[PDB]
């Protein structure tokens, strides 16, 4: 039993929710929220802009020394970073920009990354900038991801079209 509140239940492992998720994490606390990233952790805009607002530029101050350390992440790759104020953890995730031709089967890889985590306040991956077909993103969440992901999405016209969509 989780503090999660107002989530419709897709599949045994996989729940959704019309909600921002800065102000999920804000009320929940969870031990892993996901950021929608890229791979120079650069915090611009979406989730990740947001997230990192929320954080008062904390996470961007952590993620500039993380990649001055270790360099960029790949596409489809991962790394877990202070959660700040927002979670305990956060679990940078990189999933494909398909406007810049990246490989879409690299969504799969990147929602991989979520089966190590026993439970996560997630975004919808490669949506907005990343201009992925979010009906097929949800399809890959579902399908790839084990563990228990509590998927936050920002837009209502988004949300009422996925879950009244058949995946
Ligand atoms: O789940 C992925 C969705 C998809 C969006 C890009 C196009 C429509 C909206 C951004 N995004 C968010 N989801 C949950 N919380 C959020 N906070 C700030 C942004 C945000």
């Amino acid at each position: 039993v989780n503090s999660f509140s107002g989530y419709l239940k897709l599949t045994d492992n996989v729940y959704i929710k019309n909600a921002d998720i800065v102000e999920e994490a804000k009320k929940v606390k969870p031990t892993v929220v996901v950021n929608a990233a890229n791979v120079y952790l650069k915090h611009g805009g979406g989730v990740a802009g947001a997230l990192n607002k929320a954080t008062n530029n904390a996470m961007q101050v952590e993620s500039d020394d993380y990649i001055a350390t270790n360099g960029p992440l790949k596409v489809g790759g991962s790394c877990v970073l202070s959660g700040h104020n927002l979670a305990k953890h956060c679990l940078h995730v990189v999933g494909p920009n398909v406007n810049k031709g990246e490989d879409i089967q690299l969504l799969k890889s990147a929602y991989e990354n979520f089966n190590q985590h026993e439970v996560l306040l997630a975004p919808l991956l490669s949506a907005g900038i990343f201009g992925a077909d979010p009906i097929h993103s949800l399809r890959v969440c579902v399908d790839t991801v084990r563990t228990n992901v509590y998927l936050a999405v920002f837009d209502k016209n988004l949300y009422d079209k996925l879950v009244s969509s058949f995946l």
